[PDB]
């Protein structure tokens, strides 16, 4: 519905969106404006698809590392928050959503992924990836297991890759060089050999995803997990005593996470530009709408310096920040859509043993050093979800692109 | 579609498309099979977009460098003739036609660029490129030109671009490096300066195309053209009393075209392949059919020996000749039309200024490091002439590439 | 485009259309002119949009409605059979043919719509629409429905809405004035709303359509439907006992369907009206041309006098005359296309309560108020199927008919 | 150029337009960036044709009559000023400017037509219309013309059409009856009558238009003109001792203007909103920015109250005010298209004497009550500008107006 009247609001499933539609509720009270809150599937790769074609929603809400890909291509509206609510909300936040010297994103949240573990099985979890083998040696004469995280995104698992020195792409002097790719150097492979010895070893299952990963920790099947903070409450629900900490260091280094705002930008395509911003602005930012949202996943640490004063004080949230300081805030570069692309197929085919680490981060190398919009386009079209009309602008869009 | 129990021909504008139809007449009134013969712009583009969805005509003419990519796409049957056939033609003229150790096509003639000069303006042409300023510095008095011929299809530029060391992939023992190109090294620079120079010094206009330059010397305005066996017709209807000789050489060295062998491909979604056959070997590769086709605009030094026997007492052919042993074969290889593409580009932006011959050169170069399938096929399609249907098949087609 | 020599016909499916193929077999045999006949999807739509630029086939057959908009449109050679063909066929299905003076088809047979009964689960069919509800309340016990036929297509609804007064157009003196309209009269209303109500009181489904209830009658599930000779085949390679008789009466007064007149029309840009007329006349028209198709589907009363005569025998076309004669023939005029498309929107958003009845055709009304010849070539265009060369053609061709 | 990081604007080219070109220059030396002054033909009708496609101007100049078609077809940002800049314009500017409760615009000037004399020629001007005849009669003799003006564009010739109760639309409370359209009325006939009656009767030519009329009135061959405040400069230029006054009244009754806001619209499409409206509120809304216009071509009445106070004093203004406050301000409504389109038809058509008066009037009239977008969108469609892509967009979105 690029219905005029009306918010279509995109977010993803693991957010609190019963919450964000609580606060479009307060917004149609207020106002009489409906607001539809959506989480549909692969909704970062949809987003450009669709509001290339001048569809989509009025508001998406992604990490910030999405947003300069999406302002590149036009997509977003620049936002020109007043001096008085820019104040509100943390500088370096701002900064994730700046793409070509315009705010292209309102900032919400910062997040890192933590070390969660099971107190009662592990009351002193291990400092290191190297002691995980013989904690799970121990854990499974029990019928349990030390780790279980999603290895389908390579953001569960980059912060181990990162460790000993993989990057995605080299910053120098305020700038990256996307010149400079290291996913195929010896730091890379260090991290991933190590993951895909764990498998190997039966130590984890290279097909764990999101959701096992969360059943088996909620319900007391694995001792460990990795995750960010929108994952607590469920966490909560099963009572299990669980803690948050640094992720565990490999070959003597932190394990670095990629750090990631959650921010809402507003379709260029939009004719609700005003409605999205007081909204956004008015609604959503206030200690009332961030916490509405919250409680129901948390957030992280919040970009809204008032609310933030408050949850700063919750351990989980220190252990997060702490995370975060020992990782990197993504680039908002459009090349972060090859690197992410790359990646996964790497991790996934390294991990099933259909490549070798070697082969696979030389290809993911390969891949991101022959990125160019025209290959790359056509690699995150979903044809299936074309119609006739919205693949000819595709087709000319792609001849421009060129 | 396409219809049985009849052919449709495409053969290219410039070619004896006139005589093709009568050797077509002789074929409906012994076999009872109606032949079209169709000559649309820029059919070398057109067959890949139309032949890639199972429509196109049933036999496509073309020089043989774009049939390997044809074949790569599926769109070729593989002929079936016989030792004794094959026996018929020359050895090097199957060669040119063989891709992946398969005979995509039946060969037909082979063409080279030859310097064409009007023998009243210039009894004694210019043996080096070298000389030519000079004497377009004498022929201005007279109210005439030194030379004209296309600038605007690099095929025509080429020889020069060669002569001094340019190369298009590298060839070494049996094969073609696609990795090592040689469009700007030393010689294709000096080659391509010497062309700018030409411009740069007012005897030569950037600007100048096939029908200028045909009209130019057909009118008797300019002393020398530099075209194929095919322009001979028009000239000789011009009366102009015209030789045809060894390009000149550049630096010391020949120049060197590279060389076509004019070809028919059967369409691999054509219900008539044997019709085909019959037509293109008992019909077309014969004596009488291609001396039909020969005498509406003559095809070069023709594949079938009996046929060539005679032709070579003319010394327009045995100029041709000597430029085709001068010159090289060309590849056939998928890479071919990625090859023209960044060429075309290169001398364009070099003769009008718009780029030095260093940035031109460069820039072909990489255009054609970073080729693929899916570009190829794209650098081959107008939107402006696909329905979104069709445009939607052409966004899957275009994901199967990748 | 269309070849000359040759003839390619489109008949819609549900057509005799490989006993016509066999009428063209006969026909290539005798004149070795090879006859391809099409039956494409929506035809009555991709003829005026293909014919338009001088593609589409050399024949067309439809109901003679649309043919008054075709030859409005320059689409329809007029064709010349001298008296003595005439002769042979009946003066009425030539005045159907006849547009502003000018013979623009051949006319093929007349059809018009009966109730065809199981004769095993109702003998005695019912007299009239009022007692249906009953009936169906009988059958429902023995897990029968009383009656299911097309709901979709608002020919088969037409009998009932003009049964007790709607009309299309006013006819006075010899002509239609497009100025009143009968769609929204008290007639129309009750008629419309005799078939709401059978669906409120779950005697038929808004959805039902062709296929739905040819296969439930031929299945022996429903006790009758609605439809023309062309069914006939289907129900007979099913054993199904069926009998075909006058459609039921309504408010006491006969159901009055719009009768068609199938017939061929020549192609305005086909270079064969010669061989279309040879075909035609002199094949098609035969008692065997007609027998060879009849015998694939029935054709309803030919339109030829000497097979009518054979087929008028038969109690199942006496059944399809009666209704006839109680219908009436359609007129040809432009403004039917739009006429069904008001009433296609009024009959399914009225049996799906989408509207009311009389939300339903007062908007039936405004939209034939507010037709042209612009809109109604916009009803039959898909952009879907439109290059945008033949968009751009399309827009000076629009902007030609305001 | 829909180049982000630049500003394109378009602009009629009877306004000011390289005054406005000084202002953009001051844009670009405070702040880099380039402003594109354009005043391409027909504006009015391109920028709704090419906005529709993206493409287009950032920044497009028009008397708001035309914005609420725009705003209606989703071409145009709202605009968002502080209530500190919306205090420094009337109010009554910014209600011209409102379409469905946003602000869809800047208003920068009112317009109104006023009587424009030669005082040496004509000391005192006519109260009546119906004394034009016997004052022409007069300066005939002398080689002269009472009156010369436009009569191409209804916008000259409405206000005496208006002047004895021809209207629009009809206004009530707070609404205009679209339904109630009054250019066939009595009044209308009268005025236009009266026009007609001027030609036949060889005071004024059918066929003057602007240029024709402004030259006349410039050189001194005419005694009186009709146009707006930015013809004055080129009258001042001419050094004809010139008056501005209140039109002549008709039938004893004002004539009626149709009194205009010149406004600037910010393109929906636009890559650039911020840096239009930085342009608009700080460079262009001031004194010295409406100065640069108004000191090239003289804008009216302006928006700007303080630069008003000023204006408000010259005695050419008072009078243009004075003629404003007897006609009207324009309805924004998206039927003035339709409005402008038949009368302009009717006038030309009456004058010429192709059409009666009473013709011309009555299918004015039914063109408006035959208006809806589809024929009406294919009457401003200019295909000799339409790319094929272009038009493919149009025949959806005119298959979608629908
Ligand atoms: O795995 C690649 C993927 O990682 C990040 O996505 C995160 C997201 O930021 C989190 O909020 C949460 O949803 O987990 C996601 C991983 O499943 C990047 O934000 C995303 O762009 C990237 O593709
Ligand atoms: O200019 C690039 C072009 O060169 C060759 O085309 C020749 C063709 O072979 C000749 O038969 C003649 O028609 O002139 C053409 C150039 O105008 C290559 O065959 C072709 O693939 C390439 O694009
Ligand atoms: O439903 C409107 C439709 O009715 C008629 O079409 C009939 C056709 O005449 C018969 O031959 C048979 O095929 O069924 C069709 C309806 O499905 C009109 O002839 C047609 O113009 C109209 O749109
Ligand atoms: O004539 C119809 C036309 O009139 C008005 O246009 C005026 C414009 O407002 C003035 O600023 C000046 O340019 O004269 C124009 C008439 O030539 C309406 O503004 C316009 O929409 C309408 O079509």
């Amino acid at each position: 519905m690029i219905e005029e009247g009306k918010l279509v609001i995109w977010i993803n499933g693991d957010k609190g969106y019963n919450g964000l539609a609580e606060v479009g509720k307060k917004f149609e009270k207020d106002t009489g404006i409906k607001v539809t809150v959506e989480h549909p599937d692969k909704l970062e790769e949809k987003f450009p698809q669709v509001a290339a074609t001048g569809d989509g929603p009025d508001i998406i809400f992604w990490a910030h590392d999405r947003f300069g890909g999406y302002a590149q291509s036009g997509l977003l509206a620049e936002i020109t928050p007043d001096k008085a609510f820019q104040d509100k909300l943390y500088p370096f936040t701002w900064d994730a959503v700046r793409y070509n010297g315009k705010l292209i994103a309102y900032p919400i949240a910062v997040e890192a992924l933590s070390l969660i573990y099971n107190k009662d099985l592990l009351p002193n979890p291990p400092k290191t990836w190297e002691e995980i083998p013989a904690l799970d040696k121990e854990l499974k004469a029990k019928g349990k297991s030390a780790l279980m995280f999603n290895l389908q995104e390579p953001y569960f698992t980059w912060p181990l890759i990162a460790a000993d020195g993989g990057y995605a792409f080299k910053y120098e002097n305020g700038k990256y060089d996307i010149k400079d790719v290291g996913v195929d150097n010896a730091g890379a492979k260090a991290g991933l050999t190590f993951l895909v010895d764990l498998i190997k070893n039966k130590h984890m299952n290279a097909d764990t995803d999101y959701s096992i990963a969360e059943a088996a920790f909620n319900k007391g099947e694995t001792a460990m997990t990795i995750n960010g903070p929108w994952a607590w409450s469920n966490i909560d629900t099963s009572k299990v005593n669980y803690g948050v900490t640094v992720l565990p260091t490999f070959k003597g280094q932190p394990s670095k996470p990629f750090v990631g705002v959650l921010s809402a930008g507003i379709n260029a395509a939009s004719p609700n530009k005003e409605l999205a911003k007081e909204f956004l602005e008015n609604y959503l930012l206030t200690d009332e709408g961030l916490e509405a949202v919250n409680k129901d996943k948390p957030l992280g640490a919040v970009a809204l310096k008032s609310y933030e004063e408050e949850l700063a004080k919750d351990p989980r949230i220190a252990a997060t920040m702490e995370n975060a300081q020992k990782g990197e805030i993504m680039p908002n570069i459009p090349q972060m859509s090859a690197f992410w692309y790359a990646v996964r197929t790497a991790v996934i085919n390294a991990a099933s043993g259909r490549q070798t680490v070697d082969e696979a981060l030389k290809d993911a190398q390969t891949h991101m050093e022959e990125t160019s919009p025209a290959v790359e386009a056509l690699e995150n079209l979903d044809p299936d979800s074309l119609t006739p009309r919205q693949a000819l602008e595709w087709i000319y869009r792609l001849k421009s692109l060129v």
